[PDB]
DNA sequence: AGCCGTAGGTACACCGCAC
DNA sequence: AGCCGTAGGTACACCGCACA
């Protein structure tokens, strides 16, 4: 019993509310009153009712305990009369994922306590915003705006139109993704409250939010709100690789506090994925400690583990600091937060990416970094260049796990309108052994198939006797000689046979099914592969024109202020005597400016100079700044004037990465 | 679960035990999967010393490690049936990790004797500097630690019998005394192939028992604190999360003093935050906290994710001069920081809001008491170092809880503060009123310090249920933010409710006894202390540290008057000043000549240097004039006070007293007498 | 039918001492 | 007994989509 009971025992003036868990429990029991008001704490995320069979609905924890709590029984067996509290106050949190449980809620009550809305009995308590979740308020400031009969506001759920609502909650909650899919596209946007608004509202909010800022990636940097905000608190705790590792609890909690208002497991395991080399095809943290394994192994806890960037990751950065991207307000005003990294590589094909989201999701695979430069080069002499034309350089996709890839049908399906189905094989021989005997021996496995589920999947084959001709299974895999996995093959057995039954049989096969889905200014879009790396190139492009306009905004600052001291070096005598024969600064500012004609700018610039500034090397300092910079200026406004120049140089700075982090392909294109 | 090798040799094959899959993540990636098995335990093991036998075989561990080796236990022994010829013990190198060794091998000792004699049972040597095995590259574990190219094993050797029979009895059996003893005649508080299990045993309880005493579960007698909540306290001034400042996010908090001062798991630092953030915890809170932080109720707090916290004003008090060099520092676990040794703690923080807590061999339980009177008692104390207890009990009446109530007697109080032991009655504020047709009702508005308040309701409703009292007719909990603590037992029409209430005095924990146990630190090590030690103790301390402040602010000022003394010459030659620095092609030559040509020291000479140009405004050469006639008679009045003792023990009364008017307040504890 | 990866959520073993 | 408070350790419920 979860519950926490009220005193009274008169329904007409019981209320029970129902939160999130035990961080919200906490405030609600505190600030309660115990005379007429229960709590009953959930456990986050409850289970839909409206997708699940019946029996897992009556076995379900939480749904027995709300039952058990109200005292009515459900479906035909309802009696109104048997309910405990005249008010069943939904007060989840107030953030999208509250929202969503508000939905959960509702569709249970909806099905199998309709009586419960009809007789007015539901309710939806209306915490303050700003709080992401209700133990982060203090006991009075939720009683007084929440709960206080004398002062709250509840929303009293009623019930209209019963078909309308039946048709609310198939197309919501409904196992039918293209209904909800069809909802979303339509109606997206970039004191009695009806059941069938406050549905469409909250689970839109809900959906939109996990489109837009968790599941679906940027096209441009490639990266989800979780990752940027990694790799932009590494960035600004200055974690770069020439630096020591850092302890992750405080990677963790520095992103959890400035940018990332969710929990730290979802942080923590998003920034572990980055650091394995079997996740990504480049490497985004570099990770100590034990960071997880093919097998499926977790990482260490993050107490233990320490990480930083990779080298490549600086390319993710390179210039963030140089006005090249738009920064925005964090989720609480107190912090600033890139909207989208500088990007100087095109992570999102490099890395690829894959999120489940609302009526939608994604599933991109990574790529060969040298052959996607290659063909963002192309694209950029050549916008009208074609899907064929582009794979002459983009061969298809490139798996950190190598591996071989069946013919070319499904890439070009796949680049060409987005979707398509890859066949990826495990590398196999087949060799001797001894005796006659022979052995199949796999040293590269297809992208993300665990390795130890895979050996159990043939164990089980082989006791099932579900195939034939295999007498022992190995994994003789080692830090030190690779991936290993071998299968001993009965004594005269065609093991080429028994290779292809374990193709058709096991994820020894695997096929990828390629569903381009990315944000484009804002939006989810099914993109093929041009459009992708036009959204990237166009992006590169805005980058590197606005670093050199910064640059030149910056230098144009600097000349000016040593235009001052220059002056102030050429008659130092004379700044001298008007410092001194002033009483306070504002008058040595003002003298300065009148003298020798100097902006307030260079006036402060030279009373801030210190003594040190007059020796001979120090003087020779701010005529060699002064004319380097002269030369920096007009080379920036050279780049400025021509569009073609500009271009050159996006071209110029991508073969460069190119050659720096440019590798062999891994996985192998069979014809 | 076990993670099993290929080969079913069992004389070529292994298992390396570890305390959990952060450390086996590691360990599976780094072995030699033909012949190292790995089972990941669960950190502690059950003590077998301690245990009868129904609770061994129903723990998971024991029985997992039972099943992987193989062999049976106790008389059921068969050597034959081992699975691996070389189980190894490889914990974590901290002294958590020692403490795991001795655990296993006590069990090994008594349900696997022959396994050791065999020369079956190995220890593993992983390098230290790191927390976990999870902390390390699955290469660097196997190189150092698993690969039998470079490793070194210690193989466990049994010599003698009787004295590891003994040695296992001492350490891990339930007589604390001998233990106790042990660690006495043992504590400092300052390998190849064969271990024999005896030392072993020693050195390793040895080092958990000495950890745990110095530097975990008991508080420091200058400062009242542990190291966990040192490192809080440390943590939130370094961010400067002042009162003043808005509050901090718990996780960053948390995070960074588990990274930089406090290298263990991040609950046991949130908890301790939090509870110095309770009002019913702390009769001085030392946190203050927004959100969810707990309850009577014993509800924990929101997860750290939902909270934020800074420090009360009265913290300050604690931390205050702490960057005058008034304390000493010293190195962080890893050598990267700087931590505090003890705080300077401006009040009796020790006593006032006192500690709890069990390490090895002895145990501490020092009950809270009120600041206007410890302060008091220590400046009746300044003034009369011969003081006896029961004078110093005309300031200090008694302990007084965060939670108020009643106090039984003053005999237990009495006992207590002469020799650090005593029993004090402590007893909820009840009364008996009306409730309408005859009927009365008991009603609780305080409940004893450290009873939670929801399970005290339990234990009487259980009573009622099971007929062990009669008269009570209903209880309800009416505590709420407007009311207060509220508790409600109705009595049955005509039964004498008095009877009733002192039943629930004796059979449950509405009275309570608080056992005073006064062991602290003193310098380094546990000491039983009584009223007077404490106090004396705290007045050192205090000393200590203003007389090591005004030896900084005066070694400061003379460093300021001596920079300035340059900058007066400087800015009367100005002229030439400027003159010798253009001249000068170099900031080595301009240096060498301002040192001779104007006889200034290199100190006043880079002053000079670092001096910038509207530092010679018309109105400088005297502001500069007027700091240095200042900072001579601040030298004078600092020196002063360091040439006699009684100015300094003044000054100290003066502070102790300012601190006493700000921050003292009400008893809230009522002591009975009878 | 189960798994991929970001999300909401919480529980329970063990050590130590003392009364 | 089992509870006070610093320590070691870790697991399992839920949503959402698409593909075998
Ligand atoms: O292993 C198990 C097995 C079963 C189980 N059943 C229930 C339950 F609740 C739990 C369970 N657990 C653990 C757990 O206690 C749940 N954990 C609570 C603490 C959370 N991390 C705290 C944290 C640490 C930080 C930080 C932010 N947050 O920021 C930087 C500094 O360090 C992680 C999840
Ligand atoms: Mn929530
Ligand atoms: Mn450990
Ligand atoms: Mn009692
Ligand atoms: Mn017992």
């Amino acid at each position: 019993g979860k519950l926490a009971d009220c005193s009274s025992k008169s329904p007409e003036e019981c209320e029970i509310f129902l939160v999130e868990g035990d961080s919200a429990g906490g405030s609600t029991k505190s600030g309660r009153d115990s005379r007429t008001q229960a709590i009953l704490p959930l456990r986050g995320k409850i289970l839909n009712v409206e997708k699940a069979r019946l029996d897992r609905i009556l076995n379900n924890n939480e749904i027995r305990q709300m039952i058990t709590a109200f005292g009515t029984g459900i479906g035909g067996d309802f009696d109104l009369a048997k309910a405990r509290y005249h008010k069943i106050v939904i007060m989840t949190d107030a953030d999208v994922d509250g929202a969503h449980i508000r939905t959960l809620l509702l569709t249970f009550f909806y099905r199998f306590m309709r009586p419960l809305i009809e007789a007015g009995y539901v309710y939806i308590a209306q915490p303050p915003t700003g709080y992401k979740g209700l133990g982060e308020m203090n006991a009075d400031q939720l009683w007084e705006t929440t709960m206080n009969p004398e002062h709250r506001a509840l929303l009293q759920v009623k019930l209209e139109d019963a078909i309308e609502a039946d048709q609310t909650f198939e197309m919501l909650m409904g196992d039918v993704v293209e209904n909800r899919r069809q909802f979303i596209e339509d109606n997206a946007v970039y004191n009695e409250r009806n059941i069938t608004s406050e549905m469409r509202e909250s689970f839109l909010d809900y959906a939109m939010s996990v489109i837009v800022a968790r599941a679906l990636p940027d096209v441009r940097d490639g990266l989800k709100p979780v990752h940027r905000r990694i790799l932009y608190g590494l960035n600004e705790q200055g974690m770069t690789p020439d630096k020591s590792y850092k302890k992750s609890a405080r990677i963790v909690g520095d992103v959890m506090g400035k940018y990332h208002p969710h929990g730290d497991s979802s942080i923590y395991e998003a920034m572990v994925r980055m650091a394995q080399d079997f996740s990504y095809r480049y490497p985004l943290v570099d990770g100590q400690g034990n960071f997880g394994s093919m097998d499926g192994d977790g990482a260490a806890a993050m107490r233990f583990t320490e990480a930083r960037m990779t080298k490549i990751t600086l390319e993710l950065l390179r210039d963030i600091n140089k006005d090249t991207i738009d920064f925005i307000d964090n989720y609480d005003g107190n912090e600033r937060e890139p909207s989208v990294l500088p990007a100087r590589f095109p992570n999102l094909l490099a890395n690829g990416a894959s999120g489940i989201a609302v009526g939608m999701a994604t599933n991109i695979p990574p790529h060969n970094l040298t052959e996607l430069i290659n063909g963002v080069l192309s694209l950029s002499k050549n916008p009208d260049i074609s899907i064929a034309e582009l794979m002459e350089d983009i061969e298809g996709p490139d798996f950190p796990t190598a591996g071989l890839i069946l013919g070319k049908s499904g890439i070009r399906r796949a680049y060409e309108t987005g979707r398509g189905s890859i066949q990826m094989r495990s590398r196999a021989v087949i060799e001797e052994r001894g005796g006659g005997r022979q052995r199949i021996v796999v040293t590269e496995i297809p992208f993300q198939v665990n390795k130890a589920r895979m050996i159990e999947k043939i164990a089980e084959l082989v006791r099932d006797k579900k195939i034939d001709g295999i007498t022992d299974l190995r994994d003789e895999t080692s830090l030190r000689t690779g991936v290993r996995v071998v299968i001993d093959v009965r004594k005269d057995a065609n093991a080429s046979v028994i290779l292809n039954n374990l193709y058709k049989q096991t994820p020894l096969q695997t096929s990828f099914g390629v569903n381009m889905i990315a944000l484009v200014n804002g939006r989810p879009k099914l993109i093929n592969l041009k459009e992708a790396l036009v959204h990237y190139l166009e992006h590169q492009k805005t980058v590197v024109r606005r670093r050199t306009q910064y640059n030149l905004r910056k230098a144009k600052d600097r000349a000016h202020i040593l235009e001052g001291l220059r002056i102030a070096l050429d008659h130092i005598d004379e700044i001298i005597s008007t410092i001194r024969e002033s009483d306070t600064d504002k008058v040595a500012m003002e003298s300065l400016q009148q003298r020798f004609k100097l902006s307030e700018k260079q006036a402060q610039a030279i009373l801030d100079m210190r003594l040190r500034r007059l020796t001979g090397l120090e003087r020779d300092k701010i005529e060699a700044e002064y004319n380097e910079l002269l030369n920096y200026i007009s080379e920036l406004e050279t780049i400025l004037a021509d569009e073609e120049v500009l271009l050159q140089l996006v071209r110029d700075e991508l073969t460069e990465i190119r050659d720096r982090f440019g590798d062999d392909r891994r996985t192998e294109i069979q014809l």
